[PDB]
DNA sequence: TCGACGGATCC
DNA sequence: GCTGATGCGC
DNA sequence: GGATCCGTCGAGCGCATCAGC
């Protein structure tokens, strides 16, 4: 069935106005996304921070319209060292962060430009493009090694400052989070090993799924639809993109949106509203 | 990855 | 420089 | 014999390299 995201709640549950707006988006080819007018949608959305995933573009090939963003002038890019036109994440912010770094500390895992860590006055923002288990699970065993490393990285960090993780985590945590959950239990993104890894992430760090903490039984709410077979029109889709919060940030949580209608990629944007 | 299939089974 | 085939990863 | 849980083949996009010109 079709899905219309509820309207933007811009006040904290104790009445504090939201002061920070973070948008995350797997653009699945930044240069295609831009040509398909993605930057227009971002200017309308006007976030304080934009996290981009699956850019498939090296820094020196970034189009010019990316610089002519005034309200997002601090930009940091991480692409892989070996594979051109593969993976790659971006982080653009209105206000310069205190610290930026790339990778999660391992070396088997910081070779693909999947993670940017941005530190701000009150919170630490991480953005991820989690490795996909691939067609026929060819990379699932790698994915599980990744998960454990990422998990330890986040914990060994969420214990100075509270943690905002956002981006494409390439798992539908529960059957609620996809349209065909049982035609998909041997497909990448709904394997038991992937799913339990997500829960491991939620318990170990710990974190909270912003969207599911505000809508614990809302169905049909996906961020990803395959280009194939008009999956997007039929709203047959998956929820792969998250905002995950430190517990001490739920008091500050105003809303976690799924921007179903923005086009330009096989994913749609997600937007977080915090009060700080 | 999804939505066609066949094939096999449970009342 | 441009197009189109072929390959690859989702 | 309607409602299953299966295994299979069909399914769009973007980007890189390469060859031709």
């Amino acid at each position: 069935a079709l899905y219309e995201d509820p309207p933007d709640q811009k006040t904290s549950p104790s009445g504090k106005p939201a002061t920070l707006k973070i948008c995350s988006w797997n653009v699945d080819g930044l240069r295609a996304w831009i040509k398909k007018k993605g930057l227009d949608w971002v200017k309308e959305e006007a976030p304080d921070i934009l996290c981009l995933q699956e850019t498939k573009c090296s820094e020196n090939k970034l189009p010019a319209e990316l610089q002519e963003l005034p309200g997002l002038s601090h930009q940091y890019w991480s692409a892989p060292s070996d594979k051109e036109g593969y993976s790659g994440v971006g982080l653009l912010s209105r206000q310069a962060p205190l610290k930026v770094s790339y990778g999660i500390g391992d070396e088997e895992h910081d070779q693909e430009g999947r993670v940017i860590v941005a530190e701000f006055d009150s919170f630490v923002l991480v953005t991820a493009y989690v490795p996909n288990a691939g067609r026929g699970l060819v990379r699932l065993e790698y994915r599980q090694r990744w998960d454990e490393a990422f998990r330890k990285f986040l914990k060994g960090l969420a214990s100075r400052k509270p943690l905002v993780l956002c981006g494409d985590l390439n798992v539908a945590h529960e059957e609620i989070d996809l349209r065909n959950p049982k035609g998909n239990k041997k497909n990448a993104g709904f394997t038991p090993q992937e799913r339990q890894g997500f829960g491991e992430l939620l318990q170990a760090v710990p974190l909270a799924d912003s969207f599911r903490h505000l809508y614990p039984n809302t169905p049909y709410a996906y961020t990803f639809w395959t280009y194939m077979m008009n999956a997007r029109s039929k709203n047959v889709g998956w929820r792969l993109d998250y905002f995950l919060l430190s517990h001490s940030l739920l008091p500050a949580l105003c809303d976690s949106k799924i921007r179903s209608k923005a086009l330009g990629s096989d994913h749609c944007p997600i937007t977080l509203y915090l009060a700080l």
